């Protein structure tokens, strides 16, 4: 059968899904389970199922395909023409799992704090929990020289539900005791340009995305609150008044503002939507325009493999090149989760008072 | 508990849901079942659940609230301040049920056509099915002087699935036999500005929306193809070559283009997404800017019931007035289903060759 190209809205859905690590990929070898890496034969783009060898729509999501339908496939789309999407998706999937293990580790330590110690830190201030950074997602592509993005994805059922449950529990504990985490940012753009970098972290090269061009293996980055801990003029009352998150972000249970983390994994801050939005969803702090670039080579391949009339029929005015240029302009809206535009605007403490280092995530009073 | 206003993205979600007739409404009298109309006590706005007496967020979708939670309620938001949203939602809900009954009736009649009658019409041309317009959703607010938008909503489970199934089935039948429906439009904008109205249809006044100032009880509007039907020089071959839908919309099974209907109910064309989008979803042809107006009174009420700083905290700089004005400019993107901007642009027959009348929906060859 002859097939048609997907429409622009379907490609936008593909891109947005890749940056949540939720693209549904089918490979002959693994079926629809992408736990084990394999070259994609089909990808779900919005409501369509698309053949990755011609970029033709071969079915719908509602039809539940279990094989690649026979069709007249031009076979012009090469793996290299869409691997940037596969890469962004798989790396985001690994990154979300790593971030979950980290948030869960912090939650567990906080949950194990004895009442006496909590009571003491609330009163006199002081360290409450510290996580050896070498214990954060150790065997991942972000921390081990022996791992790669093509490694298997850790099997985690209900990933987003878990991320929501743990982040919510962790922040409510922080909020109720006016505690201080060193792994949060009021505006993650400051991680890329703004914060002072200390020690080994001064060498950090931020790509501000998930692509194959540069190194995603790096240390765990957090704030160095060493000076705050020992400043005799900035004790517990000072910390409660200005430093605890609620002062800048609003009380967690009564705020729509997003809370971002420092670059814990992949040199990429995570952004969590606020509790009042109804869920604490987690997204990588990547610009919409950077996400759109993942299909730049695919647009070139489509332009070379498909006739101009067929491209217009599916993508509209100006074809796929036109769709791409229009989307680049609309990216701040159509390729950007609301959470990424909901950081606090009235700051009292902020992100520029202490440097960021490669080191242990911690919570103090 | 103290409550805060919903954020702007949540209000946009509320509006988009109202124009799909899918707002979840809670009332003390009926619980979360809006089959029977009651004054709303809460409405789901995105992931938040909002008290309609103060417009404060009292919970989340995930918490599965069973009743209005105890909270510090200003009690200053009045029913009149948000009834425009309730009205758009309930009327759209009645309208979708009516459109479903109409599409099912046409599908049913098409399936009852004898093989011989179909063969004859395909070969010689002629009327195939004609639905007495007085039989289209006769007891609804769109057809009876004794009905009102506040009447009960017909109980229809899996409404969208049925709309998809019946529209898909009907169009495959029309496409496979190169048939001609008189209830389709290539660009529904022409219903309001473009088509010639014939006979009593000249009395029609289109509000282009669903609001209380509108008079939505009206006749069923379709094209008057009588001249085409009775002109021997515009016979079967002529109709197959130019008039059957595929010539303008592309073959149904191989097209992303939306197909709209004439104003069958409520003087409001329906827009169905194309099969290649993956589903045939149905939406009323209403502009995003018109949808946004449903909260104009609510914004004014919030501006007087809530302090400026609390409004800024939830809605962002500019407050709710700023949000409203910005959303008005973003409406083509954020309050407009993709289907409403996917009509064909290369037309051979089009919408302006025959007048629109109040009369019987029909399919002929
Ligand atoms: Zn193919
Ligand atoms: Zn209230």
């Amino acid at each position: 059968m002859e097939v048609c190209l997907p429409n622009g809205h379907q490609v936008v859905d593909l891109i947005n899904n890749a940056f949540e690590g939720r693209v549904s990929i089918y490979s002959a070898q693994e079926g629809w389970d992408k736990t084990i890496s394999a070259q994609p034969d089909m990808m779900v783009c919005g409501g369509a199922v698309v053949c990755m060898h011609c970029l033709g729509v071969v079915g719908s999501l509602q039809r539940k395909l279990k094989h690649l339908p026979h069709h007249r496939c031009n076979q012009q789309i090469r793996h290299q023409d869409y691997v940037d999407v596969q890469f962004a998706d798989r790396v985001t999937a690994h990154w979300k799992r790593g971030m979950l293990s980290f948030v869960a580790q912090m939650h567990e330590m906080m949950n194990d704090v004895s009442p006496d110690d909590l009571d003491r830190v609330r009163t006199e201030g002081g360290s409450l929990v510290e996580l050896n950074w070498l214990q954060v997602d150790p065997n991942s592509m972000f921390r081990s020289i022996h791992s790669s993005w093509t490694d298997p994805l850790q099997v985690v059922d209900d990933l987003d539900t878990k991320l929501d449950q743990y982040w919510t529990a962790l922040n409510l504990m922080i909020d109720s005791s006016d505690l201080i985490p060193n792994f949060m940012m009021r505006d993650p753009s400051h991680a890329f340009n703004g914060v002072k970098l200390g020690g080994d972290a001064r060498q950090t090269q931020f790509s501000r995305t998930f692509d194959s061009r540069s190194s995603l293996e790096w240390g765990v980055m957090v704030y160095d609150y060493s000076e705050l801990e020992h400043d005799p003029s900035k004790g517990r009352a000072y910390r409660k008044e200005l430093v605890t998150p609620a002062r800048d972000f609003g009380h967690f249970g009564l705020s729509h503002y997003s809370r971002a983390t420092t670059p814990i994994l992949g040199k990429m801050p995570a952004v969590f939507s606020g509790m009042l939005t109804g869920n604490c969803k987690m997204y990588p702090f990547i610009k919409g325009t950077a996400k759109l670039k993942t299909v730049r080579k695919l647009v070139e391949a489509v332009n070379h493999a498909w006739g101009v009339e067929k491209i217009r029929y599916a993508l509209g005015p100006g074809g796929m090149t036109g769709w791409y240029n229009r989307t680049m302009q609309q990216a701040p809206i159509v390729l950007t989760p609301a959470a990424l535009t909901m950081f606090p605007d009235t700051i009292k403490f902020g992100d520029l008072n202490y440097p960021v280092m490669i080191g242990d995530p911690m919570i103090l009073g």
